[PDB]
């Protein structure tokens, strides 16, 4: 099945998943000097205070922190919104080297990881209705770089241990998500699809401008994760992320001049 090797990685998928050479696939390449400052963007509501985590999963393409999304306790709302998105889980995609991991690209740049909060439109009642409509999800995407560490992140870091391969999970309660944040909020915005398969048109991305910092440690101990289940031949958990895709007939916004 899919994954991220030569036999099996993103030039791939659209053999089982057609949409892959769809009209509105991510990540795409944010050329900065081609989005459009819009002023009637809004300025992103971001409320996590009271984000219940559960727990934390190693399923085979990268890890999820995941939380109770049974009542509207951590939401996204405003920006480029109409309504109000339930966070479910974020996850991560990073590199062999600092120097690429990120989805997303910068003026061709590549982020050392990138961060995926992933929310739900309440509107469609569940996760699994919203990823059927276009305005489904709301992901916030924020860049990784390298170089302080983010204390924020640590608690994540040092569980990872414990959910070395494919299956296995660890409980994960009381985790803060606002200590990933980086200070501003100016974001791009586009609408395009879910990075993995099945590769769903159904997502407004909200891309942060401001990446946060984290060590070299910290990165590394993320590739010490394997894409493997136990007792089986180890690989590593690196180089999870999808190219950039093309744009096609899509504007990217900026909430900011
Ligand atoms: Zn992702």
């Amino acid at each position: 099945h899919w994954g991220y090797g030569k036999h099996n990685g993103p030039e791939h998928w659209h053999k089982d998943f057609p949409i892959a050479k769809g009209e509105r696939q991510s990540p795409v390449d944010i050329d900065t000097h081609t989005a459009k400052y819009d002023p009637s963007l809004k300025p992103l509501s971001v409320s996590y205070d009271q984000a219940t985590s559960l727990r934390i999963l190693n399923n085979g393409h990268a890890f999820n922190v995941e939380f109770d999304d049974s009542q509207d306790k951590a939401v996204l709302k405003g920006g480029p919104l109409d309504g109000t998105y339930r966070l479910i889980q974020f996850h991560f995609h990073w590199g062999s080297l600092d120097g690429q991991g990120s989805e997303h690209t910068v003026d061709k740049k590549k982020y050392a990881a990138e961060l995926h909060l992933v929310h739900w439109n309440t509107k469609y009642g569940d996760f699994g209705k919203a990823v059927q409509q276009p305005d489904g999800l709301a992901v916030l995407g924020i860049f990784l770089k390298v170089g302080s560490a983010k204390p924020g992140l640590q608690k994540v870091v040092d569980v990872l241990d414990s959910i070395k391969t494919k299956g296995k999970s660890a409980d994960f309660t009381n985790f803060d998500p606002r200590g990933l944040l980086p200070e501003s909020l100016d974001y791009w915005t586009y609408p395009g699809s879910l990075t993995t398969p099945p590769l769903l048109e159904c997502v407004t991305w909200i891309v942060l401008k401001e990446p946060i910092s984290v060590s070299s440690e910290q990165v590394l101990k993320f590739r010490k994760l394997n894409f493997n289940g136990e007792g089986e031949p180890e690989e590593l958990m690196v180089d999870n992320w999808r190219p950039a895709q093309p744009l096609k007939n899509r504007q990217i916004k900026a909430s900011f001049k």
